[PDB]
């Protein structure tokens, strides 16, 4: 069914998916742990929503969600962030400022004026956040047959990113060109969530990182 | 003039630019120990980098920044244009890594180093993935292009260095156009050539990927003085 969607019906159904905008309980990296996990729940039943991953067996989501998590949160704060020049928006009870690890906090402050700059679409956002969960994971895999419908599924969001920027009156340059940005600041996602890894891992706090059988387990419920 | 290239020029310039094919150490002691394959393979690293900035160089736009901004995309940048290289290497060779003509290595090789054959595993499937999707040694320059320019642009406050940032959002716009160009006139229907573009700059985010993954283990790192040293000679 997802390979019969025109780019209307995926637009369609990634905003339907989109997750709601939490807001912290009440340490810093207490309360940011206790929102990711917050956050991690609703990714899972959106992951379940995205057209074509439902396809895939339980082995195959658990691999690509258990490499697109961290990212996937990253460039929800990002999307966040975009109207709060300076300050992320982790919730919209918890805006945080660069002098309150800073590495980090400065490369997504980048990424979000970097879509700030190109006017990011809400509809933009949602196929990007897509391709994501369906890319990060596919080059570290039935695998055949897998890896083949996860890339006709990935044809399906660009036809759709193309078709919306068409929409918009974009010239057939102008579409390529940014069909490019846009992807090209997925490789910045991908940097920026290994070096938050590296410093969860530096901080002591490898222990929050979801496993394998935590994603299993959680979404076989 | 960069930016005055046509997509004609650019894969011209790129092609003419390309950084020659070095050999590994002749005969060294095998079976490798941990230290010997290290040592070969930094030394091998060391001595691409030197032919790395001469191909920057001539790099359309990169001679336009300033030379810490140069140097700046170069940190960011040289071990995932090293294994692009070794990707690409490496298409013809299932199974194996050509790090240099006369050093083929496959997976059982890549243990020898505790932790390498993980990435070793992740640049197979990319050499694989290139061969599936039939790249062309002119997509290659250009990607390789796009990964020097794009890795260190987003970790750049003054109106120079909006204009630095936009000089190279510019130059990577033209590449984008010369892929497409080379694609268009390859034959393929526009349906074709942006679904193809897509799957090529989606590679680059493993790259990345992998590149992170072994920075990591490096911590052989090439210094911000040397890099400038060699920009300046
Ligand atoms: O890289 S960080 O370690 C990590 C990435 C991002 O910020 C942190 C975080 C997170 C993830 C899962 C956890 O269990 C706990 C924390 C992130 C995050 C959380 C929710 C969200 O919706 C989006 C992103 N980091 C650097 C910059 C600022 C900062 C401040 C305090 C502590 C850490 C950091
Ligand atoms: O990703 S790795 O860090 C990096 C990729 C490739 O193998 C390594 C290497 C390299 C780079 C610079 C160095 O000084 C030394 C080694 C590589 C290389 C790639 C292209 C090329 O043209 C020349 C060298 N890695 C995997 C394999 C074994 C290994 C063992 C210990 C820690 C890391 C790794």
């Amino acid at each position: 069914l997802a390979l019969s969607l025109t780019a209307d019906q995926m637009v369609s159904a990634l905003l339907d998916a989109e997750p709601p905008i939490l807001y912290s309980e009440y340490s810093m990296m207490g309360l940011l742990t206790n929102l990711a996990d917050r956050e991690l729940v609703h990714m899972i039943n959106w992951a379940k929503r995205v057209p074509g991953f439902v396809d895939l067996t339980s082995h195959d989501q658990v691999h690509l969600l258990e490499c697109a998590w961290l990212e996937i949160l990253m460039i929800g704060l990002v999307w966040r962030s975009m109207e709060h020049p300076g300050k992320l928006l982790f919730a919209p009870n918890l805006l945080l400022d660069r002098n309150q690890m800073v590495e980090i906090f400065d490369m997504l402050l980048a990424t979000s004026s970097r879509f700030r700059m190109m006017n990011l679409q809400g509809e933009e956002f949602v196929c990007l956040k897509s391709i994501i969960l369906l890319n990060s994971g596919v080059y570290t895999f039935k695998s055949l047959e897998e890896k083949d419908h996860i890339h006709r599924v990935l044809d399906k969001i660009t036809d759709t990113l193309i078709h919306l920027m068409a929409k918009a009156g974009l010239t057939l340059q102008q579409q390529h060109q940014r069909l490019a940005q846009l992807l090209l600041i997925l490789s910045h996602i991908r940097h920026m969530s290994n070096k938050g890894m590296e410093h969860l891992y530096s901080m002591k706090c490898k222990n929050v990182v979801p496993s394998y059988d935590l994603l299993l387990e959680m979404l076989d419920a």
